[PDB]
């Protein structure tokens, strides 16, 4: 009942640096993923 | 008691453009400088 979907891992990028202030990349990381879950498979318990 | 502090000579860099308004490139230099001094070296003088 449980899957996981991997589109891409993670994955750094730099840019969008202003010069005219200089300041440095935009250092961004981003992340295709997905996750499917249920309560079909799951018993929860107290101590 | 002169000493001049150098951290970047000159460093010019080409940077973010406006490819929309077809900007060129932004070029931008910069030096990372100091200087000390003092009062126990010189002399003033008038005419």
């Amino acid at each position: 009942g449980f899957k996981e979907l991997i589109k891409r891992d993670l994955t750094t990028e730099v840019g969008n640096a202003d010069l005219s202030k200089l300041v440095e990349n935009q250092i961004v990381g981003h992340c295709y993923r997905g996750a499917f879950a249920a309560v079909e498979e799951n018993v929860q318990e107290i101590s």
